[PDB]
């Protein structure tokens, strides 16, 4: 890690020599084994308040892209469940694979999803995002796993954005965006305490992970995979398999929200 990403020589298994955390004691993702996971009837009801959301701008990081949401004020919002008070959007991403078979970060029975939606929120209390991830309850990342098969028509407008940022630093306008259009019917969900799943690796993260994927299209999926992790006029590098495999449990519970 030399810059960190995905490769052989900068991946996964090289990311503890520059971020020692990778081997801490509550690392994301993880394996969720659903017979172990347990109903806990002390979650409250959870609450995904998106009606106000204001998208700004599409980027690709390089690692992956993110459609970043304006989060100067109390708008896009995730409180309940596990969490204690207001937690806000301020991006979300996506971790997808070169086949539909790999992409997902978290995996259920160990079963590998073609792709996982992150919608990153951070804990108002501490004020801004840099604050809250020197917090160990300072973000909360809903977690939404993609299989494919039908469409997900509210997935078209970042599908088809996508052919404009296709190299590393590139960015476009991308306003009124609904994340909405993301979510699946159920919010049943899986909690448990965790890490950024990229360098840093702060474990900062209460992970909300849903139970119901989203379905998308091959040709959505396909053109996640035409984007690039190089930069302008440098050599292609599909942008494909950008997932942390699982990592040990360690001293966890995962929690069910649903009986
Ligand atoms: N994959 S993940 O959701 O754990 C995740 C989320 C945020 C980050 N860090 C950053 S810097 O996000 C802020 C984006 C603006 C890294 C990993
Ligand atoms: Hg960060
Ligand atoms: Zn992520």
């Amino acid at each position: 890690s030399h810059h960190w990403g995905y490769g052989k020589h900068n991946g996964p298994e090289h990311w503890h020599k520059d971020f020692p955390i990778a081997k801490g004691e509550r690392q994301s993702p993880v394996d969720i084994d659903t017979h172990t996971a347990k109903y806990d009837p002390s979650l409250k009801p959870l609450s995904v308040s998106y009606d106000q959301a204001t998208s700004l701008r599409i980027l690709n990081n390089g690692h992956a892209f993110n459609v970043e949401f304006d989060d100067s004020q109390d708008k896009a919002v995730l409180k309940g469940g596990p969490l204690d008070g207001t937690y806000r959007l301020i991006q979300f991403h996506f971790h997808w694979g070169s086949l539909d078979g790999q992409g997902s970060e978290h995996t259920v029975d160990k079963k590998k999803y073609a792709a996982e939606l992150h919608l990153v929120h951070w804990n108002t209390k501490y004020g801004d995002f840099g604050k809250a991830v020197q917090q160990p309850d300072g973000l909360a990342v809903l977690g939404i796993f993609l299989k494919v098969g039908s469409a997900k028509p509210g997935l078209q407008k970042v599908v088809d954005v996508l052919d404009s940022i296709k190299t590393k630093g590139k960015s476009a306008d991308f306003t009124n965006f609904d994340p909405r259009g993301l979510l699946p019917e159920s919010l049943d969900y899986w909690t448990y305490p965790g890490s950024l799943t990229t360098p840093p690796l702060l474990e900062c993260v209460t992970w909300i992970v849903l139970k119901e994927p989203i379905s998308v299209s091959s040709e959505q999926v396909l053109k996640f995979r035409k984007l690039n992790f190089n930069g302008e006029g440098e050599p292609e590098e599909l942008m494909v398999d950008n997932w942390r495999p699982a990592q040990p449990l360690k001293n966890r519970q995962i929690k069910a929200s649903f009986k």
